[PDB]
């Protein structure tokens, strides 16, 4: 029942620091993590998984100052997860992309192969040429992960919380993301619910299907 | 499993138009795509959901010419989701949502709503007026909800693809979403794999593990 899960899952406000993730299910999330579609199957994107009580407070660095109030949910999670994007569109990644796929036995001819690198270079040129947007194509294929993400960890009975509230400039400077071609876009902090998760018992709130949807 | 569920689903190729979705998981999906969560609650969408036959031809000439490609999906799935996100944020939306959370009882006391209206209108000008991406970062939540969508309907049995191959300004004109104050971003049909579905028994792809995860 996926739409029981998409009514129960909430956004967690404070969480258990002494409740960890299984072995199995430390797997799993970053199965999740992975296994994500996007455009042309092109990936443009990297994960730190902070499990340590430092690596964990690395990723709290970002979240001083005004972002304070996202502090304590990075540092009380069992595994907290930053996604990033590429900064830019190179084809020694296109290359990656397609050679995996090869390997993975996806083409059966050389046609197939040629013409999936040909369509792939074809679009992401549209965006790095023609638009010059290829970084904002990439970074909403990371929010598309994400996205993922959420629901996958709330079907796995996981809590957990998207956080946009962190500077990522910051961030990006503790893990030394510029000079990879990266940069941090959201971090997300699973594990188990404190006492102060005071989300977890407020109700949902949607705007009506009368207001989002059109039936045609 | 819903790891079973992200290693099983794939990007439906061709679409048996014989097999449509039933009553009740034509509106699951509605409320899967209304429950997705966003930044600040934000909900900068809106969704075409194209189920007549005419609805579905008339998504489908934004894949004419050079997107023919996709066409065929458009018109051969049960039914098709446009994914649309507001082309710019106002102050009216965001009363719009903090008064449908105050009417479904989020707020405690009234300390609650302004400190949430100002949270979220404060981190609001922060891609209005300083970054002047706001269109960006709600296109940015659009996608966020994909990926939740093609996670759920997988979950549910469903087939899907998402598809970019599709020209914008053709269906924001067929559906006068401009006007709306809105854009296409995503379409994604939804329904029964056939036969000619080359995708549905090939092996899926994905970078591995040791590329694209950080642990720490
Ligand atoms: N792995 C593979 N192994 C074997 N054959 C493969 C194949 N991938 C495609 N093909 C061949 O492709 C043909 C149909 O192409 P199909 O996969 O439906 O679609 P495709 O040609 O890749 O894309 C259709 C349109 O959408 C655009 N687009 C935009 C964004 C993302 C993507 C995307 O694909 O992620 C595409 C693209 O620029 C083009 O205008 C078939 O004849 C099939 O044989
Ligand atoms: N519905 C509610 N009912 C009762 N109390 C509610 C409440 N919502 C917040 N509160 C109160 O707020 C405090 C906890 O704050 P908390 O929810 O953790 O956090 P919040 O105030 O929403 O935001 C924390 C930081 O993240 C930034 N940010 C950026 C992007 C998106 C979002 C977002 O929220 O989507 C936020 C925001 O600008 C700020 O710097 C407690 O004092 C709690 O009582
Ligand atoms: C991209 C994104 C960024 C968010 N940023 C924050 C944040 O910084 N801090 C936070 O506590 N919640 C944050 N939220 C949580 C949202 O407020 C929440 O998703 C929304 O109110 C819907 O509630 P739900 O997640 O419980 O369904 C964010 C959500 C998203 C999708
Ligand atoms: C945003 C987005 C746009 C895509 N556009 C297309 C498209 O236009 N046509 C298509 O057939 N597939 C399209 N795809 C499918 C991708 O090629 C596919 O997600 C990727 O190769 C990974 O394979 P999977 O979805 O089978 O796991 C798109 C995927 C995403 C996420």
């Amino acid at each position: 029942d996926i739409i029981s899960v998409a009514l129960k899952r909430h956004s967690t406000k404070a969480f258990d620091a002494s409740k960890k993730l299984t072995a199995e299910e430390a797997e799993k999330i970053k199965t999740l993590l992975q296994y994500s579609p996007s455009s042309t199957n092109s990936q443009p994107w990297h994960f730190i998984v902070a499990s340590t009580e430092e690596g964990k407070a690395r990723v709290a660095k970002s979240a001083a100052g005004t972002y304070v109030f996202n502090e304590r949910k990075m540092l009380d999670a069992s595994h907290v997860v930053v996604f990033c994007a590429k900064t830019a569109m190179d084809d020694a990644w296109l290359e990656r992309v397609v050679d995996q796929e090869e390997a993975d036995g996806r083409f059966n001819t050389p046609e197939a192969k040629a013409a999936n690198h040909k369509g792939r270079t074809y679009f992401a040129d549209m965006h790095r040429v023609d638009l010059k947007d290829d970084d904002q194509w990439m970074a909403k294929q990371v929010y598309l992960n994400v996205g993922n993400f959420l629901l996958g960890v709330g079907a796995m009975g996981l809590d957990a919380v998207p956080i946009e509230g962190f500077d990522a400039a910051i961030l990006d400077e503790e893990f030394g993301l510029k000079e990879k071609g990266f940069t941090s876009l959201v971090v997300v902090p699973v594990g188990h619910h404190s006492v102060e998760d005071f989300n977890a018992t407020l109700p949902k709130s949607r705007l009506p299907l009368s207001t989002i949807v059109t039936e045609c």
